[PDB]
């Protein structure tokens, strides 16, 4: 059915993994904010998923930096995968593609892993 479901994946130990729903809104928005200090471990590298996210607002684009901002502060590296080239668009217009990196996105959940594994290794 999902040959890139995240549980067909090796997902090396100090990465997490978090995979959005939909359209990258207020909805979202809530349920990501604040992921960061529920985590006890705090992972080394974190995925966000993006596959399924064809469009961002404002609420969602400010829960992104936020988020980025999060994981900064506690020596995270953010990766995201998925991100299709629509997507793309929207995030450099908003300026978020230079802030986090563009070797920091990818367009298939094979490439972020990839990256995270050597991440982790080094
Ligand atoms: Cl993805």
């Amino acid at each position: 059915d999902d040959p890139d479901a995240t549980s067909k994946k090796v997902v090396p130990l100090g990465v997490e993994i978090y995979e959005i729903n939909g359209p990258f809104f207020f909805g979202v928005a809530d349920r990501l904010k604040g992921v960061l200090d529920v985590i006890e471990e705090t992972p080394k590298v974190f995925i966000l998923r993006m596959r399924r996210v064809p469009v961002i607002d404002a609420t969602g684009m400010h829960a992104l930096w936020e988020f980025q901002e999060s994981c900064e502060k506690r020596g995270t590296i953010l990766l995201l995968s998925g991100v299709s080239d629509r997507l793309y668009g929207a995030l450099n217009r908003f300026g978020f593609i230079e802030a986090l990196g563009e070797e920091r996105v990818f367009d298939h959940i094979d490439k972020a892993l990839a990256y995270a594994k050597l991440l982790v290794e080094t």
